């Protein structure tokens, strides 16, 4: 089955610092993890790869990061590809995270709270999803809950 695997985080581990958020009080170095998975269900057509916290006191958790239409062959994201490291490949997109903007923020939970950071990669079963940048997190979730043929995640706690 899909696997996600990470040269960076360890599922159940704590979330290093170097993909903590850099601003609301905190001061990691806000780079988005590496993440690469293998043993992809046949009929993949593109992945969705996202961070989300469920433990965020806002009603809905809280998207961290949403990449999406990444192309079939794809079976890695460089660390910093949510970061501005690197280029988009033609046709990926960022899509808008609560931040209220694309691309990876990092963990900033409030004080003396302890949220769970999901790290998760959809194999989708259709190319392109048809979204711009404007779409929430939620909206991807729609797109995927209806076209996903297998999902893989890694979790990381973070305190303070």
């Amino acid at each position: 089955s899909l696997k996600l695997i990470s040269n960076d985080l360890r599922d159940g581990d704590k979330l290093p610092h170097r993909h903590v958020f850099n601003g609301m009080g905190y001061d990691g170095d806000n780079i988005s993890p590496h993440l690469a998975w293998d043993d992809v269900p046949a009929g993949t057509k593109s992945f969705v790869v996202t961070c989300y916290d469920p433990d965020a006191p806002t009603g809905s958790g809280w998207w961290h990061w949403v990449v999406v239409n990444l192309p079939a062959d794809t079976r890695v994201l460089p660390q910093g590809f949510g970061s501005g490291l690197v280029a988009m490949p033609d046709g990926v997109l960022q899509t808008r995270t609560d931040f209220g903007k694309t691309g990876y923020d990092g963990a900033a939970p409030p004080k003396g709270e302890t949220h769970r950071y999901i790290f998760t990669v959809h194999a989708l079963d259709i190319e392109r999803i048809d979204v711009d940048e404007g779409a929430s997190g939620a909206m991807v979730g729609f797109n995927v809950h209806f076209h996903s043929l297998a999902s893989a995640s890694i979790t990381a706690m973070f305190s303070e």
